[PDB]
């Protein structure tokens, strides 16, 4: 048995635990940022926390899905220890949704923009 | 009186015993504000090569920030103090190697 390696783009809920079941009340699914590479050498990755209580700030991402919409708090990026905490993925973002993640975050901290 | 808000650039310290730790903000002033939230990268004296490492010159001590290990930090709730602020290029390079883990 291979642990799940989280890969760019993919949605993961985070600290998973099998008593709480497919809703994990009191959790936050994340978007991750960082390539394969970089989480699998690492055990780390850069990820943003994603709920579906939309307030309609400047740094939402709508994330639009099948089941129901949400967003990405796309300033709210943190480095996480994917490994050490126990990550399982729940879905991947639109290739559109990750792109627009970035665009904010490059504004935000001034990367190539 | 009015608590230090981090600002661009600014090497901080912050609950990251209490026990502090240094670290650069990489958002602005105004997005720092309005949050209470900052982004930012720690820092440690102990270099290791590490590809994410840049190297911090000042002028007594030194060291790198650890520029992979970006954090949403709530600097409002935690007491972040200003005990410097980085170069120009030394901030240029975190934001480079960032850019790296985001294309």
């Amino acid at each position: 048995v291979s642990r799940y390696v989280p890969d760019m783009g993919d949605l993961i809920w985070v600290d998973f635990d099998p008593t709480k079941g497919s809703a994990q009340a009191g959790h936050r699914p994340a978007v991750v940022l960082s390539p394969f590479m970089y989480n699998n050498k690492t055990g780390m990755c850069l990820c943003v926390p994603c709920t579906t209580q939309s307030k309609g700030y400047p740094f939402e991402v709508v994330l639009s899905g099948q089941e129901r919409d949400g967003v990405a708090l796309a300033d709210q990026v943190k480095s996480i220890a994917w490994r050490a905490r126990g990550a399982t993925k729940k879905g991947t973002v639109a290739p559109e949704e990750l792109q627009l993640i970035k665009a904010k975050i490059n504004v935000l901290i001034g990367l190539s923009h």
